[PDB]
């Protein structure tokens, strides 16, 4: 029996008791709606912020919707956080990760820009990546419409968003935006293919994210397993920016995040590796249902502050 | 053509111009004196503190000399830093690392207890470990002579002291002292055998610590390559305490520290890996000759404060 | 405050940062190794020469080790330099003054024979003098092992070696060797007792040679203050050979050197008195750490060439 | 005693003794001055041939001071300039008595030499000579157009009274700098400390060229107060003395005065070369034909000057 916190185990028991249907079983509208409902019920409420503003920027296939969060209406030049939500590149949007974005903006006292990237299966790989990249470049250019000047960007994201974080840092590393990536924060990222990993076999069912969902997401997104924009473990780590990798000890894709932090050490890159003990995948968005997960996010915040100086 | 900082390059040029003998070509006391002079002449002066006191604790061979450093005349229960110097378990002493110890005490605002462990070749392996373990367990016991109640210990050390840091944390992990290891800070540690590593071949000559010096230390200390008290990469990493591993990009034993941080990630343990760019082995003790290394030490201190809360 | 050169001040600041134990707090082997390490790091490297050879000569206690230095593989009859190292008659050896000897041989284009005389406290006064005298008389005899005929001898030495320089020149003046002393070069010598001098009070601490070291050397050597072989100011100056006296403006024993040159003028003898401005005792052996001291040694060399005609 | 005397030196002294000529007191000033001109004219080596031997003059405190420039070179780089003050007790000597010595110093140093025709006692008593030596040295140190070469520094030099003037000038320029520093001073058998009461004056009072009788005669004419450091520069502040070469003679009645000065410089931590020429007298610099070994003594002073400058 792997270690599980009591608060985390009750939540898994409640999900099992509630016994909802799989992503395969639901329409795309219902599956998307169930993800909204899960974070709506499970996450702490949104922080009150001076700024919660819809924006958009030009993208390779039309405008990309954005949402700006800032505890301040007016601020000095500084790093800007560019956030990419999880959901296998199929589900989630600006609302599923809204409260988490308000928490990051409140606790860091930095602006956060969340990206409403194109979703599969309607828009398969590499749509999401291209929009995450374009939106990050746009923020990094300190456009008038952002309302604050960016000295640097901080890519951050959960799960598929952690994948996007790593891919965007690699793309801006090869072709710089107007300011550097000063820190990346991949949270339970997919970096290496989870297929064949010990974590995926150990946590395949009953740990919030399932092997069933992972196969559902894989079929929708259609990323080539040889493409570094799909599986960024395959990219060049020799100039990776300062990194914080956070994983969960019960995550089926835990070993994917281990793999990435090991590759950064192997390449001589600075990295904070935090493996949250006795919690699952999604821990950043279940901070009311599993209250100890607020402490986990706060450890990531403390690491981010240290790594920015 | 590896990256070298200008101040670091000037220092390596001065050493090369000196063209001194190898440690093995010197008498044993001339080898010890050469390291006293290197650190004495290259390091920043001691910080002024309220408390710098010589004391001793029982060990398996007899008394183990200790030095207490504290910026405060008196303090309540808190973590106590237990420091083990470098020098291949052959050279160094309480004076070679005294200034660095005052700086750790000043910047952390925690008490530091430095250990004058027994040296090889007079006291081969595992004498240094026995003494570092006994002194750390003694500090952890909150003895009245120290006047500083320990809620926790923080093993820290450079090079051989980084080796001792990891071994001590393993031994206390397996048979606890009166309080836990709350953080360990191996700085350019020997964890895996450096023989056959790419870093040892790249940086064998001209980077402060040499392959000749490593061979000299190995002949004197006589650690069995199969004994986890000699090569702690062989130890059980599954319950390792929170860790900061700091390396130098030009260190012949750099890959040993990369190996250890990678082993902690592989085991799901929390770790900060910092690889200082364009500096050598010994960067903690050359902070006057190579002024940019002060900022390197300050990064370790910032990581320590984050990982303690 | 007294005038100090910026390069000299930077070296005194490094010694103050080091804050070593005193010579008396160390073992004899440690005290000796500390001097090796000081000159090893502080002096310019050895010049390359055609001849650097170890030999020995008979003395009153047994064989005296010698080292011959010569820029030329073969040379005709000429003066030979007979060098005696400093170190209070307690520390120093053929290696501590080696580089300086290679420099004197390179810049003078004359052969140099350094004397490894017996040291206190194991061999108290007048052991050092007996050996320096026997070696100088031996060199003056043009022995076939030397491979170079002496037309004359040039005693030279620093500190205790400058004491020995003067004593040896007095002993050979009273009972000639096979060839005369044609020039003597006492460098920061002890001629008159430093105890009670104004320079000893002014420069007792922080100017390389300390009053504590002087007292340490006095206790080991045990020269009687009435014996002219310990305090050669007490000797007969009426037939002193041509002399160069070099002192340092910051030397605790500076006034001893002033006293000797004054005694030579009083007796009508030819003397060059050079007092190096803004440097300490040991300036001859710190020519890498304090680069301006190379020019001080070159002034002594120019005076030597002028006085040899 | 029987002090050591070189055979050539002793031959010169015995020839002077055989002449049994009058004292400075038994002669008129004009006779004393012409007698010294004749002595040096026979006893010194001849003038070296130089590119430049030129009369110049500079303003002084009591009117124009006559000077003579000696240079081996018509045109030279900026460098030190030697400022020379002749001996003769501040009563006798002139530009001509020390002319050949000047040409020799210019030829062997390959530096320009400016000799000062300072005002003589008893017509111009102390401090006239000193005020003229100081004015001329300051004028040379200003690198005036009329000098024809740039001074980077000055080198006071002089024999006997002129060694006295050398030290006093160095002290005056030390307290109130000229446009360039004194880079070296070369007092040759100087009067620094009062010779009265010295062991050398008693030993060498008669028969060694300079006599106690002549010393009394000069003292009477010059009238310097024994407490005035411009008269007796042993009394001045040595703490910032420039690099010095003190040359004395072993048979000089004022030898001990020169010893006293070189000792005071060592006592003050100043760089000094002390050369005491063995078996020769006072005025060895100007008897170099009568006593050929004295050429070697001058050449040692030259070698010391090159070492102390270079
Ligand atoms: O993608 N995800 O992280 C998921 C997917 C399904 C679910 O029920 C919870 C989380
Ligand atoms: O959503 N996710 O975290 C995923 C989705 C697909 C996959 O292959 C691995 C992880
Ligand atoms: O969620 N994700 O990060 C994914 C999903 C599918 C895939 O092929 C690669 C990555
Ligand atoms: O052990 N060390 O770190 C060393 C050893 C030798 C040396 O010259 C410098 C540093
Ligand atoms: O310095 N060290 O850490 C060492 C030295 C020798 C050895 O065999 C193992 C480790
Ligand atoms: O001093 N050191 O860090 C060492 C000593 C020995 C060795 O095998 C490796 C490293
Ligand atoms: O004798 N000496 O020159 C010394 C002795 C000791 C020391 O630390 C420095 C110089
Ligand atoms: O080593 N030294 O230069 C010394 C040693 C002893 C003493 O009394 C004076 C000077
Ligand atoms: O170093 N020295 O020259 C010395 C040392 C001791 C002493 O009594 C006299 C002279
Ligand atoms: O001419 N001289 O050299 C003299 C003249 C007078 C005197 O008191 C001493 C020396
Ligand atoms: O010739 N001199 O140098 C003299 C002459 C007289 C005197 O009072 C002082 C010095
Ligand atoms: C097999 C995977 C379960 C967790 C074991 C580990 O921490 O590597
Ligand atoms: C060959 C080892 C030197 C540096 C290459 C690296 O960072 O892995
Ligand atoms: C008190 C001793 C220090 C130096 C003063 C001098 O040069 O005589
Ligand atoms: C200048 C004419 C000579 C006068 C000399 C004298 O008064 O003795
Ligand atoms: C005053 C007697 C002359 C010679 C003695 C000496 O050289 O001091």
């Amino acid at each position: 029996t792997p270690f599980i916190r009591p608060d985390m185990k009750a939540f898994l028991e409640a999900i099992a008791a509630m016994a909802g249907p799989t992503l395969a079983e639901m329409t795309l509208e219902e599956a998307r709606a169930s993800y909204v409902a899960l974070h709506g019920m499970a996450d702490r409420p949104a922080r009150e912020l001076a700024v919660i503003r819809n924006l958009s920027c030009p993208g390779p296939a039309g405008d990309i919707p954005l949402r700006l969060y800032d505890a301040r209406e007016s601020r000095e030049a500084g790093p800007v956080i560019t956030f990419y939500h999880g959901g296998g590149f199929v589900i989630g949007d600006l609302d599923t990760h809204h409260n988490l974005c308000t928490e990051i903006a409140a606790l860091m006292d930095l602006p956060v820009v969340a990206v409403d990237y194109r979703l599969a299966p309607e828009h398969p790989f590499p749509a999401a990546i291209e929009d995450c990249e374009a939106a990050t470049r746009w923020v990094a250019s300190s456009p008038s419409e952002l309302g604050r000047t960016a000295s640097g960007v901080i890519p951050i994201g959960d799960a598929a968003g952690g994948n996007a974080t790593i891919v965007v840092s690699q793309l801006l590393g090869a072709k710089p935006a107007d300011v550097p990536v000063v820190l990346q924060v991949p949270i339970f990222p997919l970096a290496s293919d989870a297929v064949g990993s010990a974590s995926l076999e150990a946590f395949a069912e009953g740990f919030v994210l399932t092997k069933a969902s992972i196969e559902f997401f894989d079929t929708a997104y259609k990323a080539d397993r040889a493409d570094p924009r799909g599986f960024p473990i395959l990219g060049d780590h020799t100039a990776a920016p300062p990194t914080i990798v956070a994983t969960a000890s019960l995550d089926p894709i835990r070993d994917s995040g281990r793999d990435y932090a090991k590759a950064l050490v192997e390449a001589g890159r600075d990295v904070v590796y935090l493996e949250m003990e006795g919690v699952t995948h999604s821990f950043t968005n279940i901070r009311a249902a599993v209250p100890s997960t607020q402490g986990d996010l706060e450890r990531i915040i403390a690491a981010m502050k240290m790594m920015l100086g």
